[PDB]
């Protein structure tokens, strides 16, 4: 590329999900809202993946869902997570080879804070890591220096 | 490549800003929890009767709130909000690069963005990790200088 913004481009635009993702935080799809939640501050995360008893991705569940699941009409913090957790016709996943800017892009269009990073296996997708937009946030303030 | 850094460090807030979402200091936890999925925001900036910013209130500090035992219908939000020793403001002549580092540390989505009147400090904005990614974005398809 032609200028020093041009190179820093496409440098951002080769960075790869692998070298840039956080640990995952996982559930089982049977444990209850309520637990959910106190999963969510003792991990200090804002999203959970849900998983199987094959420990294959079937959900994701965000501090916005918690909350409206908590304040709501209906007594539903007894309630087993896959009751209120969007479900895989509606779950965006990435790879650890994908592009981390493409991810970002997801992130701002779907306005969520975290997608999880997943390997294809025979059952399906196993969680294996999450990426955000703190992990973004981190990227930012890292190119100002070097 | 120090150059191309100090550059970086030099883009403002006033660039890259959302808008703030505002409540006052006698509304219910259970009304602010209403505002924040009105609004669909994550962070609720809280005002005294003069209009000065007093609080903050963040969509994790709600659903502590709400997994408890009070009557929030009642609860003013006074009672749960951070307080004017604990906040981080910004005005829209800071450095995002700055803000950014100081959304890190604290663990928290956005800060407000408030500007120093003759009355205090009024809320004008609100910069938060969605608007880092966006210029992280922006700067990967070569969009900003």
């Amino acid at each position: 590329g032609k200028t020093g913004t041009q190179l820093l481009a496409d440098k951002l635009k080769k960075l790869q999900v692998k070298d840039f993702q956080s640990i995952p935080v996982v559930i089982h799809e049977n444990v209850s809202v309520y637990d959910a939640i106190c999963t969510m501050f003792l991990e200090d995360v804002g999203t959970l993946f849900v998983v199987d008893r094959d420990a294959v991705l079937v959900g994701v569940l965000s501090r916005k869902d918690l909350l409206r699941a908590s304040i709501g009409q209906q007594e539903l913090t007894s309630v087993p997570v896959h009751i209120i957790m969007t479900r895989m016709p509606n779950i965006t996943v990435c790879r650890r080879e994908d592009y981390v800017m493409d991810i970002a892009k997801h992130l701002i269009e779907k306005q969520i804070d975290a997608l999880p990073v997943i390997k294809d296996t025979d059952k399906g997708f196993e969680v294996i890591g999450r990426v955000t937009k703190t992990n973004m946030t981190k990227i930012l303030v890292s190119l100002s220096e070097n």
